[PDB]
């Protein structure tokens, strides 16, 4: 295929996205890092920003486009 745009996808990303933000280590390890580190997963700033929310841990869209720029 499936192509990176198509739901399937997506939400292979988002699910391992939040994986990845709930781990105890990566829970201590500040923004920044892990918005870059998720680009580098492939996930959109939209797609970061579902998951910062989905673990309970949200910030603006405007904020990860901050960072990521
Ligand atoms: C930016 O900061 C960090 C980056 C990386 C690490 C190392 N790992 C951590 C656990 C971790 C990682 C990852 C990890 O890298 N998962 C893969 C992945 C993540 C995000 C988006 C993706 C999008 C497409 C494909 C894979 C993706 N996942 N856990 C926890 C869950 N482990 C499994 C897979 C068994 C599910 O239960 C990466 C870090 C380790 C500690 C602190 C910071 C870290
Ligand atoms: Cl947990
Ligand atoms: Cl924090
Ligand atoms: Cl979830
Ligand atoms: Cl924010």
């Amino acid at each position: 295929g499936a192509m990176w745009h198509t739901h399937s996808e997506r939400e292979k990303r988002v699910s391992n996205a939040v994986e990845f933000l709930l781990d105890s280590r990566v829970r201590r390890t500040p923004t920044s890092s892990k918005v870059h580190f998720l680009k580098s997963k492939g996930l959109s700033a939209e797609e970061i920003c579902e998951a910062f929310t989905k673990v309970g841990q949200p910030k603006t869209l405007n904020e990860i486009k901050r960072i990521l720029s």
